[PDB]
């Protein structure tokens, strides 16, 4: 086999982050009777997402700390509707973090695909997500067992797509570059990052992307395609 090491992103590649996070935010929204402050959950969540997206970029650029990232992203939607209650935002975030890692939703066919690949490849996670969440998410969903090691941006202090985290992931796992494949849903973090260091990439397209500044090594629309690609 050409590849010996498969590096998977976690969120929206293996774990159903968008689905699981929407469910969790809605549960916490309802718990705190947020219809008092917003027209609907979607009024809340669209505001939350707009700022959260901006914030994760600032974080990757070293413009906010993880702590400031978290403080701002749960407070932003409340202050956007005139609620200046920072303590309420903090209680909300505590409940979000208590619940999110308990969710078990995976991307389609993930368990089957991982069970198929595990005997034949070293399987790794390469993720920017929080150490106190990532392995818990994986256990809850029953997929932690497939992965030999989890490599986090927090291990190094550098987020995808910066090159350092990819070179670190290779060394940390005794992996040769030419024997490694990055599999992920983020064009900007996973595919651009891996391409940047000369590592092959399989772009898992769940955003209906049609425009490519460069072509990924492989372009798949289902994790099932991995079983065919890497048979
Ligand atoms: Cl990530
Ligand atoms: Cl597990
Ligand atoms: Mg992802």
């Amino acid at each position: 086999l050409k590849y010996k090491n498969l590096f998977f992103d976690l969120d929206d590649t293996i774990w159903a982050f968008s689905r699981n996070a929407r469910d969790t935010f809605e549960e916490v929204y309802q718990k705190y009777s947020f219809d008092r402050y917003f027209d609907s959950f979607d009024h809340y969540y669209t505001l939350y997402q707009r700022r959260n997206t901006e914030l994760w970029l600032e974080y990757g650029e070293g413009k906010v700390t993880k702590e400031e990232l978290n403080r701002q992203r749960f407070f932003y939607p409340l202050q956007a509707v005139g609620v200046e209650d920072e303590a309420l935002a903090e209680r909300f975030s505590e409940d979000f973090f208590a619940i999110i890692p308990t969710k078990s939703g995976l991307m389609p066919h993930a368990k089957e695909v991982l069970e198929y690949l595990a005997p034949q490849y070293n399987l790794y996670i390469l993720s920017n997500g929080f150490r106190e969440l990532q392995s818990r998410k994986m256990r809850s969903a029953g997929v932690d067992r497939y992965f030999k090691k989890i490599i986090l941006s927090e291990d190094l202090g550098v987020l995808k797509p910066r090159p350092e985290i990819f070179h670190f992931a290779l060394s940390a796992t005794q992996s040769e570059l030419r024997e490694s494949l990055m599999i992920g849903d983020s064009w900007e973090a996973d595919i651009t990052g891996a391409h940047g260091v000369g590592m092959h990439q399989a772009f898992y397209n769940v955003t209906e992307r049609t425009v490519f500044p460069f072509q990924p090594t492989y372009h798949i629309h289902s994790l099932k395609e991995l079983m065919n690609l890497l048979e």
